[PDB]
């Protein structure tokens, strides 16, 4: 099977939780904290009742905790359910800060890679898009092969190749990028055919951060393919267009658009 | 005409938003949480009318989302509401934050570039300025040509060529930067011309990105050139004096200043 | 004795805060504001008596700070402690925001390192896991040797080299890194052997940095090993392997096992 | 007279603010909050009696603007004033967090430099300190020329020359380091002697970056010196003492003294 899905997460199990709090999603966040935050009041109300320091204890927990502080229920530890209150003001600011941080890349990756000759060399290729306005500035981005090698003796394990692209960096990504690993001797699947990159059970990993300007803040993306997601001769097509009005165009409808010579 | 405009954006179109507050201007910004602080207000002064749980709906609903709690209107859900206006201001919190810590780079580009000779070499020269008082520490820059260029076959693609500069890197940067790219033979424009520019509907674009010590936060700043607003012979007026206190100045009001042998 | 310990720290002594409310454990960063919580408020309340302007003087204190406001003790430089108590709040916060974003790395490092051949060629090596289930984008290890070394004539001094690894970063770091230091010519411990490396007093540094994609932060980790740490002709095992599922799964049980030839 | 102090700082005179209340010192910030604070009342108080909308104004205004609410004074644009409050909060904990993140190094640098022989090459050398108990992770320095010069004809300018270190970047930086140039034929002081150094005007920025572990915040430094500030011949002692336990310590007393061997 798959080592890696397409998203690139790895299926390797493993035999040996602020993050769970920033990964959750937006709904879950909040009614977890909701729940805190009744739960916290029910301490206090039940720490008054243990007693009636109170004028005229739930509802009182958090008038004193949010410091609304109506004044109906004049207390006596209030003090100490202020301080806590304000932390935990504190506390939900910096998770809120802190998911609204969290680094996330709108990038587009090509369904499939093509291997093709480009400046007379056969050249591994993918591409790569940014689906937002604003642009990424100093991207980088690596091609990895991974893929099952053994000594001349029986001993099996996986290799990691991080493999030479014309260019794994650019100093502004706008729009499509198409990454090049040009298969020379140097090239760990030089000479490599289709049926010999089944045999090594070999994928391939690709990796890319970059820094937005669109927010203060960095971003991730990674994507897997198979060695049957590889197409042999195949061409990325052009996605770009002059529009009309005589404009250039960005058409992302062809982006997974791979043309192929059909032998006979 | 042109792909890119003076102050590096681009015109190609897209055929396929927190960002949007992050970006809009600061008087909007208050105006669109203004109303969103109203709205939410007028939501639960109608989820209390729907009955009279209340002594003594929209002030009052302020008056415990914003915890001030008079008192004359005591209660129930006000504890939700208490929730509410905690998130709000922890939101709230963030966004400014996340605007206030948003790049902003005070780097002035020269109006034109230049060719000519420098240390016996043609030369391809545009120059940076630093608008504030405050350093920028590890800065690097970019210079890139776009350039149309098609196949002996017909194909028409446009390229990108990251161009050698004699110094791309620098520590510190406070005042004026003179950027420059050898043309030599291993240059993209090595042999070109005027016109055999025009042709190609060449561009370039300036890339910065640096550091503030100014401000805890990083800086971008870019800008593009068409081919007619590079002056061939042109030499950047020097920007630095000495003042007669006999004391070194920069004057800016020479910056975009070029000289010019004129033939006759 | 040791200048390094296994953690990385060293035992040299020199002869010459808000740091520390940043690193003190979670339960004594509560004690130390609660204790500044408190003794803010005596100083007002005794602020007050100092008189009787306040109808119907430490939980009135608190009232006011907190932003309470029952109103059964209306005052008169509450406006005073109103300020006080929202910067507090915002100094509060902040601290909170910078203990939840200190770099914290889960990097398992190996207890030994070991000298065996690698492609033929004796090699330096030791591991490091990743603790958590989310990855580490853009890591980077250093193999350091810190040695006693001394001119012909008589001076002595530590010298540091900073090793050279076969892979010092990967894009990415998920499981497991076996980091490489092959031993030949150019290497400081080229003909090197048990016995004059302990002649040297010599120690090796490990230093980890990388960026989560787990919480939007940095993580450093490192640790320190003596020449008696090293196992001469050892191999790291296999930690990976073939669950009944077919599945494969990492074994972190297996991380510090190293295997041995034994001579008769 | 000098282009640059000693603090690395420049005397160019510019002949063309959040970051002022970013740098200002920490009782002036207060200060200027305070003010802020009080006079934003001082508008809400007069805005109500321009009337008498309000039960039983100055005092009145911050009730209601920190959220206090005693009660005793009921309204009514309040619903105004408590968004800009909590504004105000927001705004005000921005800064806080900013100017707590400012960058801050206590990097101690050696009051002269020297140039002596080193490794049998004539170096020029400084070093640093850092004044911490916690490391600096990923270090960088530089080394800067600064020195007039001019063509063959009467054009003059400073150059700025990036000297090359034997070890620019060090992954970790805990005590003392002393930073090398070695003046080989590459070196633009090569040949260089006393005289000919104050002829050029010549002059030395040190700059230095690198990351705490000790707080979640980068670090910058820089120094400059003049040419008299160099010593000829001279050797830094060494730092670095055994202690009558027997352990290891670093003496920073010992940091700025210069052996020199003194001629007949
Ligand atoms: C393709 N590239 C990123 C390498 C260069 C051009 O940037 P872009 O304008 O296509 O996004
Ligand atoms: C021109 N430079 C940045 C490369 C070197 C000098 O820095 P600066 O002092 O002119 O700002
Ligand atoms: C070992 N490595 C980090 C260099 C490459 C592979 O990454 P990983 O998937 O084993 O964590
Ligand atoms: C000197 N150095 C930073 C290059 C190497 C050693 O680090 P340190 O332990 O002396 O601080
Ligand atoms: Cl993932
Ligand atoms: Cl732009
Ligand atoms: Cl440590
Ligand atoms: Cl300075
Ligand atoms: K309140
Ligand atoms: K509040
Ligand atoms: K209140
Ligand atoms: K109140
Ligand atoms: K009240
Ligand atoms: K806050
Ligand atoms: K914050
Ligand atoms: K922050
Ligand atoms: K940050
Ligand atoms: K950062
Ligand atoms: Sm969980
Ligand atoms: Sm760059
Ligand atoms: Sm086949
Ligand atoms: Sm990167
Ligand atoms: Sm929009
Ligand atoms: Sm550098
Ligand atoms: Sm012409
Ligand atoms: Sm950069
Ligand atoms: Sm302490
Ligand atoms: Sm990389
Ligand atoms: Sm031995
Ligand atoms: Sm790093
Ligand atoms: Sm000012
Ligand atoms: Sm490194
Ligand atoms: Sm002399
Ligand atoms: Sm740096």
């Amino acid at each position: 099977p798959r080592i890696l899905n397409s998203d690139g997460s790895s299926n390797i199990t493993r035999l040996g939780h602020y993050h769970d709090l920033l990964t959750v999603s937006w709904p879950v966040f909040i009614t977890l904290i909701t729940g805190l935050y009744l739960v916290t009041n029910a301490l206090f109300a039940l720490a008054y009742l243990a007693g009636d320091v109170i004028e005229n204890a739930f509802f009182f927990s958090v008038q004193t905790m949010a410091t609304i502080g109506y004044g109906k229920l004049i207390p006596t530890l209030v003090t100490l359910e202020a301080l806590c209150g304000m932390l935990g003001l504190a506390v939900a600011a910096s998770l809120i800060y802190a998911r609204f941080t969290r680094p996330t890349a709108g990038v587009l990756f090509s369904s499939r890679m093509v291997i093709s000759d480009f400046e007379g060399k056969p050249t591994l290729m993918m591409r790569l898009a940014n689906l937002r306005i604003e642009a990424i500035i100093e991207a980088d981005v690596h091609l990895v092969l991974v893929r099952s090698e053994i000594s001349q003796e029986g001993m099996v394990f996986r290799r990691f190749h991080d493999l030479t692209l014309t260019r794994s960096r650019s100093p502004i990504f706008s729009l499509s990028w198409t990454v090049m690993h040009p298969i020379d001797h140097h090239s760990p699947i030089y000479g490599e055919t289709d049926e010999t990159l089944r045999n090594s059970h070999s994928e391939f990993l690709v990796l890319f951060t970059g820094h937005h300007e669109a927010f203060a803040q960095n971003v991730h993306a990674r994507h897997a393919y198979s060695c049957d997601e590889i197409i042999w001769g195949g061409h990325f097509v052009d996605v770009f267009t002059t529009l009309p009005d005589g404009r250039r165009a960005l058409d992302l409808g062809k982006f997974h658009e791979i043309a192929q010579h059909h032998h006979h």
